[PDB]
RNA sequence: UGUAGAUA
């Protein structure tokens, strides 16, 4: 390194200033303590002081966008720099988007830059992803970037991402990074576009609720979706209430079904299991005794009306001195009051 | 008694 920096790593300069590290901006930024020294002084800095530094981040900007320390520095400028340094940084970035989006460091920046630019540059920076949509949605770095777009970017500039997901919904609603994206779209995108998705979604409601993350997506719509889409799902559940509340994943979804259904639907779903006797005993006998099902049951009571709840507990008197036996049942006896 | 994304 240089002594200047060596002296900084040894604490030999207590009131070190920006001007005093001219010619060494870069080096500093690829060094943890110096990157950190700059990140701080940039916030409390004169316009002359920032530009000084800027001058030296520009010609090796890409290098610092990928450095493990150099990347917070570029990001500071997006936060606290001038409009012109922000567009200038954009410049730097044009036609480098895809690569930085997939890089461990570059995409943090990209993620920040996407947050601090007018729609014009925002709109521009995104189309560079066109035709590598699915490649980014399934990347470990790329995926927060796409998510970052769906959030920051005006929705009408992202039809290419709705298209890209066509007939792809299940593979992604059943993917690790794939399903967070699908949530964003349903949180941000226009009716025009959340229609094909919600459509494929319903195509595999039964399967998705059994997926590791697939359910998180059905779970999303139940909570946040339009009441027309809820009812369709709850309907997928109606009947299957027994076979799914014993599922490790599917239980979590019936849960939110009983929570987010119509008043009516809700009182029908609940009742379904208070009178669809299964085997030796009745329906909710198993649900009580089951490692996952009991939460579904405890939820039954939660959302219930005083009328239909009374009836539930009346069906749960015949086994009071029966649940003490099974421990998962034990968490139920502490409610019949 | 029960489930999910990347930096010093």
């Amino acid at each position: 390194r240089s002594r200047l920096l060596e002296d900084f790593r040894n604490n030999r300069y207590p009131n070190l200033q920006l001007r005093e590290i001219a010619g060494h901006i870069m080096e500093f930024s690829q060094d943890q303590h110096g990157s950190r020294f700059i990140q701080l002084k940039l916030e409390r800095a004169t316009p002359a002081e920032r530009q000084l530094v800027f001058n030296e981040i520009l010609q090796a900007a890409y290098q610092l966008m990928v450095d493990v320390f150099g990347n917070y520095v570029i990001q500071k400028f997006f936060e606290f720099g001038s409009l012109e340094q922000k567009l200038a940084l954009a410049e730097r970035i044009r036609g480098h988007v895809l690569s930085l989006a997939l890089q461990m460091y570059g995409c943090r920046v990209i993620q920040k830059a996407l947050e601090f630019i007018p729609s014009d540059q925002q709109n521009e920076m995104v189309r560079e992803l066109d035709g590598h949509v699915l490649k980014c949605v399934k990347d470990q770095n790329g995926n927060h970037v796409v998510q970052k777009c769906i959030e920051c970017v005006q929705p009408q500039s992202l039809q290419f991402i709705i298209d890209a997901f066509k007939g792809q919904v299940f593979a992604l609603s059943t993917h690790p990074y794939g399903c967070r994206v699908i949530q964003r779209i349903l949180e941000h995108c226009l009716p025009d576009q959340t229609l094909p998705i919600l459509e494929e979604l319903h195509q595999h409601t039964e399967q998705l609720v059994q997926d590791q993350y697939g359910n998180y997506v059905i779970q999303h719509v139940l909570e946040h979706g339009r009441p027309e889409d809820k009812s369709k799902i709850v309907a997928e559940i109606r009947g299957n209430v027994l076979v799914l509340s014993q599922h490790k994943f599917a239980s979590n979804v019936v849960e939110k079904c009983v929570t987010h259904a119509s008043r009516t639907e809700r009182a029908v779903l609940i009742d379904e299991v208070c009178t669809m006797n299964d085997g030796p005993h009745s329906a909710l006998y198993t649900m009580m005794k089951d490692q996952y099902a009991n939460y579904v049951v405890q939820k039954m009571i939660d959302v219930a009306e005083p009328g239909q709840r009374k009836i539930v507990m009346h069906k749960i008197r015949p086994h009071i001195a029966t649940l003490r036996k099974y421990t998962y049942g034990k968490h139920i006896l502490a409610k019949l009051e």
